[PDB]
C-alpha cells in the first residue's frame, strides 16, 4: 500500500499510562513536555485548549493553535510545549525535543503520510523523539 519514507534520527516511542496530564487513553508524563519544548499534535480544538491551559497550571507554558486561534505559543520563555493539530503548518517548528501525538486523526487512525508529516518536528540538530498514543491499525 503506501510507504513512509523512513527517518531513524527521530526516536520513536510508545505513550503509556504514566504521567499526570491524562491523554488519549494515556497518560503523559510531563518528563516528555516539561524541561524544555515540546510539540504535542491533537486532533480536537477543544482539547487543545484544556490541554494546553492545562498544562500552564502543571508548571509547563503551553500553548494550543487550530483553525481560529490567537497567536500565543512562545518559544522564549524558558519552556513551552505546544499543542496543536495541522494549523500550526511547521515555518519555523523542528526545534522540538519531542512531538507527543495521538496518531488518530477524528478519533480514526491517520494516514501514512501524517506520521510522516508530522514526525518531521523533532530532530533538528539531534535525535528528535517522538511518541504516540496508538502504534498503527493492527
Amino acid at each position: 500500500g503506501s510507504v513512509t519514507v523512513p527517518h531513524p534520527n527521530i526516536e520513536e516511542v510508545a505513550l503509556s499510562t504514566t504521567g499526570e496530564i491524562p491523554f488519549y487513553g494515556k497518560a503523559i508524563p510531563l518528563e516528555v513536555i516539561k524541561g524544555g519544548r515540546h510539540l504535542i499534535f491533537c486532533h480536537s480544538k477543544k482539547k487543545c485548549d484544556e490541554l494546553a491551559a492545562k498544562l500552564v497550571a502543571l508548571g509547563i507554558n503551553a500553548v494550543a493553535y487550530y483553525r481560529g486561534l490567537d497567536v500565543s505559543v512562545i518559544p522564549t520563555n524558558g519552556d513551552v510545549v505546544v499543542v496543536a493539530t495541522d494549523a500550526l503548518m511547521t515555518g519555523f517548528t523542528g526545534d522540538f525535543d519531542s512531538v507527543i501525538d495521538c496518531n488518530t486523526s477524528d478519533g480514526k487512525p491517520q494516514d501514512a503520510v501524517s506520521r510522516t508529516q508530522r514526525r518531521g518536528r523533532t530532530g533538528r540538530g539531534k535525535p528528535g523523539i517522538y511518541r504516540f498514543v496508538a502504534p498503527g491499525e493492527r
